[PDB]
């Protein structure tokens, strides 16, 4: 599982 | 499991 | 498990 | 940038 | 930047 | 387990 | 920057 | 287990 | 910067 | 900077 949020 | 948040 | 937050 | 590899 | 490898 | 917060 | 390797 | 906070 | 290796 | 290796 990989979760990523970039902002 | 990898969780990442970059801002 | 890897958790990362960069700001 | 978030990079993740789970195995 | 977040880099993660889980095995 | 690795947890990291950089700011 | 957060780098993590768990095995 | 590695926990790190850098500010 | 946080670097972690757990094995 | 935090560096950690646990084995």
């Amino acid at each position: 599982v990989v979760t990523g949020v970039t902002a």
